């Protein structure tokens, strides 16, 4: 399969910056969701779930086609809870009907990271909506109850190496797990809508205890009220992953730089960009614009 990026007709930087500002302004306005965590964390989870179906072997899945609008994908049990992020985006799409679904779902993720004071993420336009029979089947997204060997093997399918996987996993400092969505309960840290390396710091410094939650699943719990999934705790069990966790716990800037590259790569996997396509855009935050 070859998916070639095609810029929405006649659009440029200024057009996509208006759609960024529309999302950022509504993120500020709708601050009450999920006991005042707001919508930022479920929007970067949605951008990762629409990209995380990709398979490097035959180029199916990925962000390009925006197939999450179709029932088979929207109803995947792995996507429980992301309907909240899709309904947040629906008024923005009605206001800007020219943007493709893939571009809006990935730009929602870039916007949230930047507005939660994370790194700038360069983003490229041009995903094109494809037909319902191109919707990937359920079951391509990862399980939470596994170990380090599983995480490593799983992410090889998305062409991600150990540094990229540990950097990507730093996004679990955002938001929280919800018992009715995944069968796990609790936050990973104290700062759940500010982008930071606190996940790595908690993993190395908290006293964790393996307990069973109300959905009868095991998870690691700390005396401070934080939790870690089996797949998160993995990162300190494996020797290769633990050296990178220690590097990011001691250098916030290197974590920001490595996340930015790996999150842009995630969102662009499977897409061919023509050599005459525009450069990646870097959008300004509302704060840098004084809005
Ligand atoms: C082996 C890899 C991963 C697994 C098993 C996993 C698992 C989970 C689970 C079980 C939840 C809870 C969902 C809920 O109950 O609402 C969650 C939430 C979340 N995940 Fe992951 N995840 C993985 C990788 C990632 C990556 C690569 C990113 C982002 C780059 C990410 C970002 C998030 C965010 C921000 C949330 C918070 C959602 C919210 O607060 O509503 N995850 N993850």
């Amino acid at each position: 399969l070859v998916h070639v990026a095609s810029v929405e007709k006649g659009r440029s930087y200024e057009d996509f910056q208006k759609v960024y500002n529309a999302i950022a302004l509504k993120l500020r306005e709708d601050d009450e969701y999920d006991n005042y965590i707001g919508y930022g964390p479920v929007l970067v989870r949605l951008a990762w779930h629409i990209s995380g179906t990709w398979d490097k072997h035959d180029n199916t899945g990925g962000s390009y086609g925006g197939t999450y609008r179709f029932k088979k994908e929207f109803n995947d049990p792995s996507n429980a809870g992301l309907q909240n992020g899709f309904k947040f985006l629906e008024p923005i799409h009605k206001e800007f009907p020219w943007i493709s679904s893939g571009d809006l779902f990935s730009l929602g993720g870039v916007t949230a990271v930047q507005e939660m004071q994370g790194p700038k993420i360069p983003w490229r336009c041009g995903r094109v909506d494809t037909p319902e029979d191109t919707t990937p089947d359920n079951g391509r997204l990862p399980d939470a109850d596994k170990d380090a060997g599983y995480v490593r093997t799983f992410f090889q399918r998305l062409n991600m190496n150990d540094r990229e996987v540990v950097a990507l996993m730093g996004a679990h400092a955002l938001g929280k797990t919800h018992l009715k969505n995944s069968g796990y309960e609790g936050p990973w840290g104290a700062a759940n809508n500010v982008f930071t390396n606190e996940g790595y710091l908690n993993l190395l410094n908290e006293d964790w205890k393996l307990e069973k939650n109300d959905a009868n699943n095991e998870q690691w719990d700390s005396k401070s009220g934080y939790m870690m999934l089996p797949t998160d705790y993995s990162l300190i069990q494996d020797p290769k992953y633990l050296s990178i966790v220690k590097e990011y716990a001691n250098d916030q800037d290197k974590f920001f730089k490595d996340f930015s590259k790996a999150f842009e790569k995630l969102l662009e996997n499977g897409i061919t960009f023509p050599k005459d396509a525009p450069s990646p855009f870097i959008f300004k935050t509302l704060e840098e614009q004084g809005l």
